């Protein structure tokens, strides 16, 4: 039941080995038991969650010369990312622009004819199961012995109170609280919605035992439900997306969300906006069968052995809330003001747990500044114009304002973008950069080549918002963001040095459009 | 003879069409011709070549009000860059890339079998020559007709003294000359040099008149040497390097460098360091047959059809500096001074002309800042510390100092990178982002996960130098280098918003390792 592994200091390898096993376990495996049973000082901080917020908080805080203690369900730290998140995301979202590249060009070239081709999603979904924990033991191992993090794993928290908290069958106190357990995948109420054959982001790692049928439904039409339908697509699965209102909202530039949604359509996904998934049938078994759903165009039936739910990610707030009696939010965020502090004091919450944006960066420097205010710090922190991202077949990057956006905010903008406008429209060899030169230059694959745009103030020439639909830009997002932030001018933009072919040709584009007395010209 | 396009305005596709047109016609083709026959004013200056720094310059002097004029060889403008530089080398990059990868999972998920696989190199130059065009009559509509650009095309450029220059037949005067005629490619000076199956960069694309042996000969040993060297080798043939140094010297960091190259140790590519060509075998028809070559190991004969010399760019000085009598350097550069000013009065060098870097962003900046200053600006550049890269089956970019090159200039560095210090080396999922996921998951090929270092300085922990080895992080280092260059500390950096899971894990490390007290840790 309790492991004390305080002093057994075992391998990276003998940890993914290790984790494996209790992941495994039928019972649910033993309790890791690592915490420092000879300092005196009282815990600065306990983690309620070891992930994202939660590792980070915890190295930072210790880092400083605190005591913390982390507690989580899980046998790792890491959060979601690492097992069901982002990662494995990412992996689905490799193959989606693979995939669609193997079949744009198929049979031409070192390319096999994808014609009827089908790949195995299960195969893939193994595969990250396969090395999933290497990183995870490496987490642990390098948290325990380099990072002396103190932790209990594979045991969920009990928070007793505003400074005592529960696990292993032992209790704790601590000066302070910091709630990082972040939230949990989202969920239809409709019935059928438990048929075998439903699957969610998480749920989709652990129970995937059978391989998916020629169609697949996936419901939602933001983030992930994008990226893991895209790859299903890609699978050369006939993929239905059912939208309750409109796909990509986060996309808020135009031209560019339209861009992308089109190249979607293209790939044969099937995009329903203002779908409600009336029910789910099911088999003499048990399993899914066909899905029944109200679109503003008459009730619909869709046969399929697979369904993927895409909803938002939930906060585990509830039993919290109640615990601590926190303040929470209309969509089940525990409120906290500019320091990370919930209503309850010495409480602290910095996950997903507080809402949008459900980012790593927000869990990673929310859990990081709350334990520098827990160590007497005033530091505040309120995630705002920050850039963004998320996958299709194609990487779509954005910060700041979109075009339309930045007209209602009164600016009377300019725009500089690619392709330029021509005759042609999208059907030239342009833009192009790393991994679009073969859509640049294949027959009638150039409108392929990918989308960008950037958006300037006339008068004021700032950078107002960045826009980019390839591969290779999300990274320069980051730093492309901040410059932006310090106050980017059309003018400063255009004397960088950049990188041609490089993914975004704002650099030099930026450079010519400066020199124009007035930047009109689009 | 003579075309006057000055009032014909083609189509783009009218242009590409031309263009090819004119390319590929037996005499050479006819001169186009649009200069502004109305206009008054005296040329500002006349722009020697059209390429990357003339095209550029041209547009931001026109855009400054300013007269100006084109020459060139080629009917189109825009330089070697999309015609048989930059541009084609990508697309040979993605090629590589992907082979690599498709060669990695032979026969696995829907990948097919690779082993005795060799891809058709004539087929994708050939897809490359197919489409080149397209950009070529873009180049050419939007130039004449939107920015009014006045140019004379398919005509050799004949420099008559220091305010004069002729074409079509005609004498043009100028208060400025700008000389922006690029480089050539480089050459050995060997026996055989010319057999039918010897290549450059700039050959390839216009005589690949049959399809390569199983075996390939690269001469060289930096960018487009091992840039082609790594594609040749992707299309499944037993590729020698010849290098008559050592290879990769662009990349100073040490470990970079390292791994860099025992990758493509790995593909089985193989590298001679010392290496010098004795001379080339033909045929009794003509066509390379084999290279006999000495090495610090004594001589050796390799067999091959095939041969890409991959040697620096000349600039093309020689015939200039003869007419305008121009000082040159130890290269053949055209010296100018922080004005892009040569010895001659009025005349200005800028492309690879005036040697390294020779880089787009220099040809641009460069052939943009001389504009600037003829028109009475006093502005002054001098490229130094700018971002930088290179393809082999990975992009590699680095910029600033290297290790090794921190300490040497008295700095006590410090040092984050990925993957970490552990007994599984390279051997780990680690580290991971877009397109390195399956490497990184696969079966023995995590080392190939990628890698990534920072150079940080100990005691005002300023950085130094970036450098990665992956995908998608060159276009980031445009911007990353901009920030660095600003004085980026490893504090200011862990504060950025990261974009998980991204190409460069810096942000994240430097959050983590700027809150201990003392840097060191590596
Ligand atoms: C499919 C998908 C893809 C994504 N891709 C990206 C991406 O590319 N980039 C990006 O920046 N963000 C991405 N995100 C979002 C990102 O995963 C989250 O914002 C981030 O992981 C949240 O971190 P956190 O620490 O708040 O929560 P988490 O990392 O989710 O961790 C919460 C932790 O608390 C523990 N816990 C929960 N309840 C209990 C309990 N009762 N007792 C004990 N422990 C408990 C958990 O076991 C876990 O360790 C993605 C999300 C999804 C769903
Ligand atoms: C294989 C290869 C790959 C490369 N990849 C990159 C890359 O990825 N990124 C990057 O930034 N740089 C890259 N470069 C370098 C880059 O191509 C050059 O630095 C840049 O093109 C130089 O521009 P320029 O204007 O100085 O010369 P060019 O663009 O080469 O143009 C010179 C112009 O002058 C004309 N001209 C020459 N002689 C005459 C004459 N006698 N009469 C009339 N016209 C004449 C030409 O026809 C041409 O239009 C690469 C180079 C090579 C060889």
């Amino acid at each position: 039941k309790v492991w004390n592994a305080r002093n057994d200091h075992l391998t990276i390898n003998q940890w993914a080995t290790r984790i494996d096993e209790i992941l495994e376990a039928p019972d649910g495996g033993e309790v890791i038991y690592n915490v420092d049973e000879n300092d005196p000082r009282e815990y600065d901080a306990i983690f309620i969650g070891g992930g994202a917020a939660g590792r980070f908080g915890s190295a930072y805080l210790r880092a400083m010369g605190g005591r913390q203690l982390i507690v989580d369900r899980w046998p790792f730290l890491g959060g979601s990312c690492p097992h069901n998140a982002c990662v494995p995301h990412h992996l689905f979202s490799d193959c989606a622009a693979e995939l669609m590249l193997a079949r744009t060009f198929s049979g031409q070239y070192w390319f096999p004819d994808m014609t009827e081709k089908v790949v195995g999603i299960k195969e893939v979904v193994d595969l990250f199961r396969a090395g999933r924990n290497g990183p995870h033991g490496i987490m642990n191992f390098q948290s325990k012995e380099q990072l002396n993090l103190e932790y209990i794993l594979n045991c969920p928290a009990k928070v007793i109170d505003n400074h005592t908290v529960e696990a292993a069958g032992k209790v704790f106190k601590a000066k302070n609280l910091i709630l990082a357990v972040g939230a949990g995948p989202g969920t239809l109420d409709v019935p059928g919605v438990n048929a075998k054959g439903v699957f969610d982001h998480a749920t989709l790692v652990e129970e995937l035992d059978y391989e998916p049928g020629s169609t697949v439904v996936v419901v939602g039409g933001s983030k992930t439900a994008v990226e893991y339908g895209c790859f299903f697509n890609a699978t050369g699965r006939r993929t239905v997306m059912l939208v309750r209102t409109e796909p990509l909202k986060l996309i808020k530039d135009n031209e560019t969300r339209a861009y992308v949604l089109d190249r979607m359509k293209e790939q044969g996904m099937e995009i329903i906006s203002g779908s409600n998934v009336t029910r789910i049938e099911e088999d003499a078994n048990g399993r899914v069968q066909a899905v029944v759903a109200m679109t503003p165009n008459g009730e619909m039936r869709i046969e399929t052995d697979f369904v993927f739910l895409g909803l938002g990610e939930q906060p585990r707030s509830a039993e919290l809330a109640k615990i601590l009696g926190l303040d929470l939010g209309p969509k089940g965020e525990v409120l906290v003001n500019e320091y990370l502090q919930t209503s309850v004091p010495n409480v602290y919450a910095v996950g997903d747990l507080i809402g949008g944006p459900m980012e790593m960066f927000k869990a990673r420097k929310s859990g990081c500044y709350a334990a520098r205010n827990v160590m007497g710090e005033k530091i505040s922190y309120t995630p705002k114009n920050y850039p963004d991202f998320l996958h299709t077949h194609y990487e779509v990057s954005f910060l700041g304002m979109g075009e339309e956006e930045a007209r209602a905010a009164g600016h009377e903008i300019v725009t500089i973008k690619m392709p330029p406008d021509t005759e042609n429209g999208l059907n030239v060899a342009l833009p192009a950069s790393d991994r679009t030169m073969l859509y640049a230059f294949g027959k009638g694959t150039a409108h392929m080549s990918g989308f960008q745009k950037i958006v300037i103030d006339a008068k004021t020439r700032k950078v107002l918002g960045a826009h980019h639909v390839g591969y290779g830009a999300k990274d320069a997002f980051q730093y492309l963001n901040v410059l932006i932030k310090q106050g980017l001018t059309v003018d400063e933009l255009g004397d960088m040095d950049e990188l041609f072919l490089n993914p975004t040709h704002f650099i030099q584009l930026s450079r010519l459009r400066a020199g124009s007395k007035n930047l009109v010209s689009l």
